[PDB]
Parts: structure tokens; C-alpha cells; sequence
């Protein structure tokens, strides 16, 4: 992550300390210039299609669109978000793609009505779309027979994944395409390689193989997402030129097979937005539990779910309430936890649930903690567990912080029940 | 769980098949008479205080109150929910207790204003309350030095838990009580024993020991929650008389020490409400992935989080769309998964993430699946991940189904961003 004192960005110690007083706490903060920087790193690709499930605020989608980035929707709600951010299927038919393994009635009606291209991840879904919208423009998401990581576990590919059309089911997919006269626009894979370039080349090689074997004309291919970001000190950042090298080479073999140019999309979520965001939360209780030193804040797993759900590491900094630097202060092994009435509400824990400590300055109630690199799958995963409201979101653009989401209210949630 | 054909309750195969057509899908369904039955099983206790974080709908809180059950709030949102359900601190001061390890400014103002008794789980929180509301009526949540289950992991007790005042910090708690003239109402523990009666007796014994050592007068003690329910075929249900035997014995030793009657609360969440609820979801895509048979529905981990988060088992039944019984139909080992664009969106997985199968009738798109025993920590944990809206909730009371929560809308979530 970034240092709050080194800061070239707007995410400095001084800027962050003042935010809670103005906008409330806890609160999500993003730096627009960090998103623009991530977008620029993928300028070689023909299309950068943001996976908006990583960070869906409509103002951040507007910023993507401003920069020429298109958008992937995985639900009806995300379609409406893309439309509110100014994407427009009537004038630009490929600015929104609807991607999923399933499609429901309302979404079928919406994609048919607006003619939003559909990336189908199951043969059934392709058939349901085709039956109500003959000749629809589609993509095929293919599961190439393998995923990433432990392969017994829930996966983005392989047999223990729900995602995409199994590669040997392609002929049946073609029958459905032919039955409803569907128009094949492209073939897509989303597996995710991070910085494992050998794995990435297997995905690239599988796309070439499968596209060529399928033997259908198409206009584009997609590399999917899965670019990693270094959440921890010293980890390696993605080399985008290397990603481009490998996927462009795959696109070129395909284009040569087809006898015409083939567009190349990349569909990052995390890479574009993770490092741009932080979460500011106030220390409320500090206590000793046997040999553990506990620091409890006012944000919990309903706000940032990653650590509780996956054991995700997020760098943590402390900000003194009075503003004195804690840059060189002595540290104490600290367990950081939330306000929820649930045992799993601990930000410093490993995959599997083991509690762990973090070297941190010795804060007191009133001080703040900053959780770094929460731009991706932070606010987007939030829940209302413990009847806690969606937090406010703030966007920095060259020194100026602006509210891009107001705090949700308990009244708005009760309105659902006061019928 | 219950059989959809054996059904004495309203949760039958016929009743459930019709619900989605009337109220939408997916949808949470509860049977009021099952909650009343669970409440009746704890009639020996002086007070049954519902942990509303297990199932917070205000109509279900109203039903609790109707039955003489009081309520525990763990956030400001839950306080407002209790007030909307008709609980009233002005006339009945102990009908709502605010319980947590942390307290924020807005909650401090609300509990001071309404004089809602506070169950403090950190010395800092007790001090913050006392400073703004001298003489407030409080409980002390004590961590007795041990939890339940793997003790390296995030816990309800022990040193790897954020919950409650460490038992050796009691003297400091007393200093704070004395400084602000706080009025000690009771002492509480929430560890959770399920059907492990030997562990339960350790908790009971710790409460006696700690209350007597602390040496302060009080009016009540609480056993906390943690009564288990048998999610799987053949598991053992709680013996409430056994729970009462052990806690009443602890209450009696304490009452004898104090020289006057001491009230006994129990604070169940899951036990009261889990088996009363189901989740109905439609099959949308059925596919073969290598050697796995996948059945994807329209509800996902944002709706029911348990399996993805913990590997929780929830019984699954299938309902044919045309209504023919699938009671004796042949089964196929099936992996059941959701619509989300996330690999972890699989309902049939073990703790740790391993995909597993479930013997189920061979459904097709259009058929429905029922997830059993989702009354507790189902709707209450829901999120808006993938821009998916909170689901509708339906309450059965003697054969009649009524809407107790309308489906949230994407417009209501966008209203937070259209400033
Ligand atoms: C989540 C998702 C992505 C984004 O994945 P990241 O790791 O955030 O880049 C891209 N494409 C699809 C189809 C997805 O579901
Ligand atoms: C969650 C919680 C409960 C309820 O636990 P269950 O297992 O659902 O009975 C009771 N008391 C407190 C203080 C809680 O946080
Ligand atoms: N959410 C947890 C319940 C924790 C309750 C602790 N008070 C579960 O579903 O098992
Ligand atoms: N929620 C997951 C991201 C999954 C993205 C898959 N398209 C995480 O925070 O790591």
C-alpha cells in the first residue's frame, strides 16, 4: 500500500484525519487520480471493460466512462447503475455487456428491450435469451477445464466452479446459437492469474485452442479480470505490458485464423480500483484480553467483509485524534476488531479464522485507523448486518473531497417493512 | 429440518410452491407458529430476551413482544427496530437492553435520552456511557477466560475474542461504576454451548464464581444465547429443561449469596427463529461441469451468507414447477450454486471452501429449491453484493401468508448516490 506521509496522492494523513469530522465515520474514501493511473496502465488493450461489481458507485462509473472505459454488468441492478452513469446501449451497443451464468425474467426483458449484448455462462441461459430475443448479440464465457488455486475449492474455472460453459459443452452451445439465430460477438474467459504468468499463458493458450476448435466467426475476445494488487509490503505488482504481450499474442493467432482483426478486451475490477480506496474508522474501545491487546473500531465485517470472509490482508495505519504524527511511534502487537455482536468481526485474522496481531502505534478511543486498499470489494460487498446502514462514500479529485454517497438511514430500511 | 410433506406447520410443499408466484422470487418465508413453539420451550426462564440480530423484521419483533419476549439490541438500528415494534423504555425500562463491546456518539445520545439499560462489554464503553449519563442502569458482559470451539480462532470468549470485559479487569470496571455512580442491574455472559452440557456447566460455574468474587449487588443474571438447532438429519435438539436446570442452579447460588431473589434471563437468537424460516429460490441454469452436476438458482451468498461464510449446512428440497411430488424421485449428486459473478457463490460447500454435492431430485430451470432452517442469520446477514436488492419477507400465521417486507428496489439504493 501507500504511505500516508509519502503521499503524492490525496490519501494523506492530514486529508484523512479531517474527513470523518466533515462526512461522518466510518467512511469510504477514494482518490480519482489513482483510478486514472490504473486505467492508463492498460492503454494497450483495445477495450478496458470495468467489472463494476468491484466498486459500483455511479460517480466512479462516470469517471470510468469519462476515461473511455466500458462496463461489465452482472445483474439487473448493475445495468441500471451503468445507465445512471451515462452509458447508453442505443447509441453505443457494446458499452454495456451483461455477464452471468444465470438470467432471470426481469433481466431478460431489460436486455432484450435495450439490446444489451449478453455474455452467457450456461447453455440454459443462452436458450432462455434466444427464445425471447431471437438474433440477440452474445458472447460465450468458456470454462477451459481448470481454474486457479486449490482446485477442490470453489473456483473461477475447473469442475468445482459454477462459472462458464464447460469447454466440451460447446457443440451444444452452438446448437442453441443456431436454433435462435444468435449473433456471436465474442468468446470470453475469466479465470484470474494475478502475477502467475505461467498460469496466464495456459489461459491464453486455452482461449486460442477453444476459439479455433469452435470454428465460429467472432469480432472480439476477452481476457477477463483477475489482475492482482499487492496488499502487503513488498509484494509484486502486475506487469501490464506482460499481460498485453501474452493476450495480444493469443488475439493475433485467432485473428490470423479468422482472416480479420479481432478486438481484445480486458475486464479488470480490483486492479483499477483497489489501491484508490481507503476506509476510515474510529477507535472506540481498547482492552486487554489475557495476552491479547484489542483495538475495537466502529467499522465491522458488514462494512469491509474481506478479512472475515477470506482472511484478506488490508494494511492498517493509525491517526492520532490531535493530529500528532504517529509515524515513528513505538508499536504494540494489536488485534483489530469491530463493533458487531459477532465473534468473526476481527480485521486481523488469517484464512480459516485464526486471530493474528498487527504492529501498530498504541491508539486510544477517539483516534482513527485507516484500512488501506479497500477500493475493490469493500463498499460493494457491504451488508446491513446488525441493522447497520450502508456507509457514506467520498471521492477525492485533485485535493477536493466530495460526497458521492450519503449514509443510508435506518428509516429507509424500515420503510421496507412499514407497509 | 422438517419434511415438506410431513408438515404440520404451514411450511408445506403446496404452500411454498405458490408463494413465489404471489410475492416474487427469491423470497424468505417464516411460520409464526414455529416461533411460538420455540418460545414456549423456554417458559421456565423469568425472561426470554430475543437477540434480534438473528431475525430483525419488525413484525417478527412484534410477535415476540406479543408473547412476552423482551429484546436485545446491538446497534442504534436495532434500537429503532425495537421501538417500531412497540417496545417502550418509558413505561417498561427493561424491555430493551443495548448490548455491545463498543458504543458510538449517536447511540450514547439515544440510550441516555430513552434511559435504555446498557450491557457494556468493554471498560472504555462503560466510561463513555457514565461520563455522559451518570447513574445509568448497566449490565456487565464478562469474558470468563474461555470460549467455545477452536480457541486460536475468532471466539465468543477466551483471549482470541473481542467480546466482554476480561474477568481479571473487573476491579477496573468497578472503579468506573463507582466513578460515575452507575447502577448495576446485572451480569451477563454470552459464550454459547449448543448441546455440549459439560461446557454449559463451565459457563454456569464461571458466572457463579465471577459474580460472587465481584461482590456487588445486582438484580439479574443472563445466560446469553448459543442454543443450537439441528440443521442436519438426526442431530440432537437442545433440552431446554436441562439448560434451565443448570442456569437456575447458578442463579440460586447467586441469590443465596446476595440474600434476595435474582432474575434469570436467557438470550437466544437462533433457537427461537431458525427452524421457522425457509428461503425459496428458482432453478435458472442446470449444467454439467466435468464430473460435477451443477444446479444454479436465483438466490446467492448475498441473500443467504452462511454456506459461503462458514460452510453452514442448510437442508435443501426441490419443488417441481408443475407441482408433481418429487418425494420419491431418484436423486443425483448435485452442487447447488447461485447467480453471483463470484466463485464462492456455492450453497453446497464445506467450511474451508471445498465443493460438495447433495443428493437431490433432478430439477430443471423453472423448478424451485427450498433452503431449510434459514430463519436465523438469513435475511439478517443479507448484503447488496452485485447490486442485488434485499429480498421480500413473508410471514405465515395459521395458513395465511402475509408480506412483512417488500422487495428493496435498485432506485432506493441509487437514491443514496443521486445527491
Ligand atoms: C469479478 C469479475 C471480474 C473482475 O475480477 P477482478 O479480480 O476484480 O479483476 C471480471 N470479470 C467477471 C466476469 C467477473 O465476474
Ligand atoms: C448473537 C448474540 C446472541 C444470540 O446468539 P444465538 O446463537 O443466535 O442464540 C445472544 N446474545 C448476544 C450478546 C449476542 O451477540
Ligand atoms: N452469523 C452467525 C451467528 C453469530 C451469532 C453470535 N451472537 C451464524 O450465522 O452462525
Ligand atoms: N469478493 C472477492 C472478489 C471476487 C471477484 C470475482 N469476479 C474478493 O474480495 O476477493
Amino acid at each position: 500500500p501507500h504511505s500516508l506521509f509519502s503521499t503524492d496522492t490525496d490519501l494523506t494523513a492530514e486529508n484523512l484525519l479531517r474527513l470523518p469530522a466533515e462526512f461522518g465515520c466510518p467512511v469510504w474514501v477514494y482518490d480519482a487520480q489513482i483510478i486514472r493511473r490504473q486505467i492508463a496502465a492498460l492503454k494497450q488493450f483495445d477495450v478496458v471493460r470495468f467489472a463494476q461489481k468491484a466498486c459500483s458507485n455511479i460517480h466512479i462509473l462516470r469517471l470510468m466512462r469519462e476515461q473511455g472505459v466500458k462496463v461489465d454488468s452482472v445483474s439487473l441492478g448493475e445495468i441500471e447503475r451503468a445507465l445512471a452513469a451515462g452509458y447508453n446501449p442505443q447509441t453505443h451497443p457494446d458499452d454495456i455487456v451483461f455477464t452471468a451464468d444465470v438470467i432471470d425474467q426481469a433481466t431478460l426483458e431489460r436486455v432484450s428491450e435495450l439490446q444489451i449484448p449478453v455474455n452467457a455462462g450456461s447453455v440454459d441461459m443462452l436458450d432462455q435469451l434466444g427464445q425471447v430475443s431471437p438474433g440477440h448479440r452474445v458472447w460465450l464465457r468458456v470454462n477451459p477445464g481448470f481454474g486457479h488455486g486449490h482446485s477442490q475449492k470453489t473456483n473461477t474455472g475447473g469442475e468445482n466452479s459454477k462459472h462458464g460453459i464447460w469447454y466440451t459443452d460447446l457443440p451444444a452451445a452452438l446448437d442453441v446459437i443456431q436454433r435462435h439465430h444468435l449473433q456471436l460477438v465474442g468468446i470470453h474467459m475469466h479465470i484470474g492469474s494475478g502475477v502467475d504468468y505461467a498460469h496466464l499463458e495456459q489461459v491464453c493458450g486455452a482461449m486460442v485452442r477453444q476459439v479455433i476448435e469452435f470454428g465460429q466467426d467472432l469480432q472480439a475476445i476477452s481476457a477477463g479480470g483477475g489482475l492482482s494488487v499487492p496488499y502487503q509490503q513488498g509484494e509484486e505488482a502486475v506487469d501490464t505490458e506482460h499481460y498485453y504481450g501474452l493476450w495480444n499474442a493469443a488475439r493475433e493467432q485467432i485473428a490470423r485464423h479468422l482472416g480479420h482483426p479481432v478486438k481484445l478486451e480486458i475486464e479488470p475490477g480490483r486492479f483499477l480500483v483497489a489501491q484508490s480506496g481507503v476506509l476510515i474508522t474510529q477507535v472506540r474501545s481498547v482492552k486487554q484480553m489475557g495476552s491479547r491487546h484489542f483495538v475495537l473500531v466502529d467499522a465491522g465485517f458488514n462494512d469491509l467483509m474481506r478479512p472475515a470472509m477470506y482472511g484478506s490482508y488490508h494494511h492498517i495505519s493509525a491517526l492520532a485524534a490531535d493530529g500528532r504524527s504517529l509515524e515513528h511511534a513505538p508499536t504494540v502487537e494489536t488485534v483489530v476488531a469491530g463493533p458487531l455482536c459477532e465473534s468473526g468481526d476481527v480485521f486481523t485474522q488469517q484464512e480459516g479464522g485464526n486471530v493474528e496481531t498487527r504492529a501498530l502505534p498504541e491508539v486510544k478511543a477517539g483516534d482513527y485507523l485507516v484500512l488501506h486498499d479497500t477500493g475493490a470489494y469493500g463498499a460493494s460487498m457491504s451488508s446491513n448486518y446488525n441493522s447497520r446502514p450502508l456507509l457514506p462514500e467520498v471521492l477525492f479529485d485533485n485535493g477536493q473531497a466530495r460526497l458521492i454517497r450519503r449514509r443510508q438511514t435506518i428509516e429507509e430500511l424500515l420503510a421496507l417493512e412499514l407497509l
